């Protein structure tokens, strides 16, 4: 379980990510297709785009990325008791779009880094302990919900 500070400093960090979801969203894509190219597979729809600045330039990887992060906010504001929207985001990943929790720790360490390139000063070990908690509990829920489902994750 998170504590309630913990929670806190994971909402603070948020309320920079939402300064510029757009940004915060095409760098953690670009992070994460660099360190794991796999995972631009998964993405197979910008699977040709070849350089950060055509990642960048994409504004359908920009409306994508949104509706990523806007999902993922979401989810940490319910501090754990998230059960409601894990359901939808389970079974479109686990039975759409085929998404391994190993691909969900890569994109937690694209999350980590990049939060902490953008903002070190409001993401520091206390911060990025909490953060690190917050997105293993939600990898375990949804580990969880991915079993519920069938297929495992
Ligand atoms: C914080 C973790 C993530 C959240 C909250 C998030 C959430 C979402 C949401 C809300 C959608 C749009 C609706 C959908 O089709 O169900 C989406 C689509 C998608 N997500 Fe995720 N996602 C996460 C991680 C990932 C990862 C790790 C991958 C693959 C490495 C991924 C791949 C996809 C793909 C391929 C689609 C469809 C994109 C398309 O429309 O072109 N997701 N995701
Ligand atoms: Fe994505």
């Amino acid at each position: 379980v998170l504590s309630e500070g913990e929670w806190q400093l994971v909402l603070h960090v948020w309320a920079k990510v939402e300064a510029d979801v757009a940004g915060h969203g095409q760098d953690i894509h670009i992070r994460l297709f660099k360190s794991h190219p796999e995972t631009l597979e998964k993405h197979d729809r910008f699977k040709h785009l070849k350089t950060e600045a055509e990642m960048k330039a994409s504004e359908d990887l920009k409306k994508h990325g949104v509706t990523e992060l806007t999902a993922l906010g979401a989810i940490l504001k319910k501090k754990g008791h998230h059960e409601a929207e894990l359901k939808p985001l389970a079974q479109s990943h686990a039975t759409k779009h085929k998404i391994p929790i190993k691909y969900l720790e890569f994109e937690s360490e694209a999350i980590i880094h990049v939060l902490h390139s953008r903002h070190p000063g409001d993401f520091g070990a206390d911060a990025q302990g909490a953060m690190n908690k917050a997105l293993e509990l939600f990898r375990k829920d949804i580990a969880a919900k991915y079993k519920e489902l069938g297929y495992q994750g």
